[PDB]
């Protein structure tokens, strides 16, 4: 039998296309200055920050460090694999509405990908970081979008290297523009693009920091950066703490 919440979530899944970029900015701009934005940088998983924020959260959204080409990225280290194995996310990512995002991204034949985002409403989290049931599932809205594959660019088309950073910059602003458009209060962000895709965690953490200080200033209530980091140097975790000190 199908798990509770899946049908509602899949049917509410919705595609944002590149041609709606200006719609997303106007939503951000209109929402600027609405709160005293509280923000933190943590070492929790993306669904652990979500799950503790839930009971406090008017409108809770989290970012999927998604594949551009296959829902769930075809599958252990990776965060989207984590979200798919412990929630209904996959059932939403394979939905009919969502298909143009993978179809176009594959057709682009560019490691920078395109500007489609998938909005999955009320995705039920079913299991903890350790994989047993939750009391009851806890729903979270999930914004899925692919960071540019900086690794692939370096190895397959270095000529797009200078475009890497502007691409992640404008796509992040679409990411929070979707969160503003869907009127979220609590945003779970993190080391977007910084693992498999090999983006500089310094640039990523900062690019956020700029937007939460510029166009996204005050647009959200609480923004936590859940950055899992089991590497002893804690490189990703450190660059996010080091560079989000102004805002938190
Ligand atoms: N559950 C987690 N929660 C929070 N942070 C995490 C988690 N898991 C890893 N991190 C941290 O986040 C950093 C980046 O996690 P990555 O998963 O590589 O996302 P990308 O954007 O770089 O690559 C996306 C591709 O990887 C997948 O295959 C997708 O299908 C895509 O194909 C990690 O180094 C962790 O420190």
């Amino acid at each position: 039998v199908r798990l509770p919440g899946l049908a509602a979530m899949r049917q509410g899944t919705r595609l944002f296309t590149p041609e709606q970029g200006e719609d997303l900015r106007e939503a951000l701009r209109r929402r600027r200055g609405s709160f005293q934005t509280t923000c933190e940088v943590t070492s929790e998983t993306t669904f652990a920050a979500a799950r503790r924020l839930r009971e406090k959260a008017s409108a809770l959204a989290a970012l999927n460090f998604a594949s551009a080409k296959n829902p769930g990225g075809g599958f252990a280290q990776a965060q989207e694999e984590d979200l798919c194995r412990g929630s209904g996310l996959y059932f939403s990512l394979t939905s009919p509405q969502a298909e143009p995002y993978y179809a176009v991204n594959r057709q682009s034949h560019s490691a920078l990908y395109t500007d489609h985002l998938i909005y999955s409403p009320q995705v039920p989290i079913f299991r903890d970081d350790a994989g047993q049931l939750l009391p009851a599932p806890v729903p979270v809205n999930i914004i899925t979008a692919p960071a540019p594959n900086a690794g692939a660019v370096a190895q397959s088309r270095p000529e797009q290297l200078p475009q890497v950073l502007p691409t992640l910059r404008e796509r992040a602003r679409r990411v929070l523009g979707v969160a503003a458009w869907m009127e979220q209060t609590h945003l779970v962000l993190g080391a977007w693009g910084c693992g498999v895709f090999r983006n500089d965690p310094a640039g990523v953490a900062r690019t956020f920091r700029e937007l939460l200080e510029g166009e996204a200033q005050g647009a959200f209530e609480h923004v936590t950066f859940a950055v899992l980091d089991n590497h002893p140097q804690h490189p990703k975790l450190g660059a996010f703490r080091r560079e989000l000190e102004s805002l938190c």
